[PDB]
């Protein structure tokens, strides 16, 4: 069937849309070619709709069915709990889109009567009505990128706030627990960056002759069929479940997940969806389960040997045993034809790699650096172009989410995050005296409230101590970074070093947590380095639940 059906009414914005980077002193000292940075808007929506609208092809075979059964068997060991109204309300982001029924995120979090009452009515309706399609809003996503030597806006689809609270009650424990039980070590969202690098490296070193590749499914969400969504539900139904939870999952699957009507911000009927909605609780879990099922079965069909998967929603990387250059090329092609039959056609044809570092998964690649003792240490990095563009954008315009904070945290060991992101943002936070003001950022889709002064502890936990002492980065990594800076008009690294020295001094002056940042975050700036020892508060702070599962589009806020 058609992934989408359009009525002709437009995908509209509910406010003016900024698309260009402003000329601002604060952002200009970081990136001067401001005209190369842009934000996607509703104006490019039709170009996206055209690409995601097509008739799906799907042929399932024995390998597919065999793999499904194996996954269901594992799912059978799971017992998921129904979340209470209070618990579900506490998981709602403070700025989550308000309901059209007289209440918003604040009311939900405060458990106001109007909100709590409407949520119950929505829940009771999910138990009684098993068929009526639930309404959804479709908006053009606003994302920042650097012009190419332009990307049309992605489309987000989500139901009303009331429905989202009910999704949590019925499925939060499931999508946070079942993926791991089913896919095990292959479930990407259970790993912190350090653990992910470790899994990649170990998996690669465990093969007698490693060969790996990333597989880019063309517009994954639109390739998800009705059958895929029901197969997904069949996996959830293997869990021990409260009666109402079971009915809720059954109703939600038929009324929301398999598809439904699309309404624009103006309240007009845009058309119909018969594929994955980006903005529902099960999207990350569902996509991970679906991608893993299709890939695992595809490997068998292509005759790939000892395929080890690493899946994060639609992002997939495979590491297996090589059988020769030609043999691998052919088997990879067979794998791709198998995925296409399962309705997971490639965006760009996959390529076999015999160098772990030449593989990009989750927009990142493994690279090598050395700690204080000169010992080799693996870490995850990526082209810094988009992160830097977004950092500049977030510097000139105040944004709800701070991808720069999320990037410092997730890419702390990288050359670019330490010398550029840390230096730039800490100098500004100093000037504005806001080092202790908590900010919002996202990690694996979940919203987090973090204070800049806690970065040191946070980084030690997610990356270890070497994150503050890495040096002697690889030439490729250094050249990619330098090249990127020249392209964007970002001052050269030597300039950042000079700026960091000044930032570190001011930080040490204020002593306290500020000084801790100066010592750990900028130890790379001073030639006479300071002996760095484990941070006291580091091995204490509660970081549990930080890397358990993905919730991209799931409207989740971890408190
Ligand atoms: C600002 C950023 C930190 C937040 C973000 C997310 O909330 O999902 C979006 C980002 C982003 C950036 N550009 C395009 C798309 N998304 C990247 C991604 N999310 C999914 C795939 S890449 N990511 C991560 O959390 C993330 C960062 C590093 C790693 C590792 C180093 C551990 C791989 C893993 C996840």
């Amino acid at each position: 069937s058609m992934s989408y059906t359009w009525t002709g009414a437009l995908i509209t914005p509910c406010a003016a849309e900024e698309s260009k980077l402003p000329i601002n002193p604060l952002s200009n000292s970081l990136l001067r070619h401001h005209n190369m940075v842009y934000a996607t808007t509703s104006r490019s929506a039709s170009l996206r709709q055209k690409k995601v609208t097509f008739d799906r092809l799907q042929v399932l075979d024995d390998h597919y069915r065999d793999v499904l059964k194996e996954m269901k068997a594992k799912a059978s060991t799971v017992k998921a709990k129904l979340l209470s109204i209070e618990e579900a309300c506490k998981l709602t982001p403070p700025h989550s889109a308000k309901s059209k029924f007289g209440y918003g995120a604040k009311d939900v979090r405060n458990l106001s009567s109007r909100a709590v009452n409407h949520i119950r009515s929505v829940w009771e309706d999910l138990l009684e009505d098993t068929e009526t399609p639930i309404d959804t809003t479709i908006m053009a996503k606003s994302e920042v990128f650097c012009v190419q030597p332009r990307k049309p806006a992605r489309l987000i689809v989500f139901p009303d706030l009331g429905v989202r609270v009910c999704e949590k009650m019925a499925l939060y424990d499931v999508v946070s627990t079942l993926p791991q039980a089913v896919m095990g070590s292959s479930y990407g969202f259970q790993y912190s960056p350090k653990q992910r690098v470790e899994f990649l490296v170990n998996t690669w070193k465990s093969k007698k002759c490693p060969m790996g590749f990333s597989y880019d499914t063309r517009c994954f969400d639109s390739t998800v069929t009705e059958s895929d969504i029901r197969v997904e539900e069949s996996i959830y139904q293997c869990c021990d479940l409260a009666p109402e939870a079971r009915q809720a999952i059954r109703s939600l699957t038929e009324r929301l997940y398999i598809g439904g009507p699309l309404t624009n911000s103006k309240g007009q009927n845009c058309g119909y969806r018969r594929c994955r909605a980006s903005g529902v609780l099960t999207t990350s879990c569902g996509n991970t389960l679906t991608c893993y099922l299709k890939a695992t079965a595809a490997c068998r069909a292509a005759k790939l040997q000892d395929c080890t998967m690493l899946v994060n929603g639609d992002d997939l990387v495979v590491i297996c045993e090589s059988a020769g250059t030609q043999e691998d090329a052919a088997a990879l092609r067979a794998f791709t034809e198998a995925m296409t039959r399962y309705s997971a056609p490639p965006g760009d044809p996959p390529q076999p790699e015999y160098d772990l570092e030449l593989i990009t998964s989750c927009s990142s690649n493994v690279s090598v650096a050395h700690d204080a003792s000169g010992k080799r240490v693996y870490y995850l990095t990526r082209d810094p172009t988009t992160p830097l563009a977004r950092a500049a954008w977030e510097t000139a315009r105040h944004t709800p989410i701070n991808s720069w904070l999320g990037n410092i945290i997730m890419y702390a060991p990288t050359l670019w995050a330490r010398m550029i992101l840390m230096t730039h943002f800490f100098s500004i936070l100093l000037a504005q005296e806001q080092l202790e003001k908590a900010l919002d950022c996202q990690i694996y889709g979940a919203c987090y409230s973090i204070e800049p002064l806690d970065l040191p502890q946070i980084i030690e936990r997610l990356h270890g101590l070497s994150a503050f002492t890495l040096h002697s980065y690889s030439p490729g990594e250094i050249n990619r970074v330098a090249s990127c800076l020249r392209k964007l008009g970002v001052p050269p690294l030597r300039t950042w070093r000079h700026r960091a020295r000044s930032v570190r001094a001011k930080l040490l002056s204020q002593g306290g947590r500020a000084a801790t940042c100066g010592r750990y975050l900028f130890n790379w700036a001073v030639r006479t380095k300071l002996k760095l020892t484990p941070i006291p508060a580091a091995s204490q702070l509660d970081l549990s639940g930080w890397f358990v599962a993905g919730y991209s589009g799931g409207d989740i806020y971890h408190s």
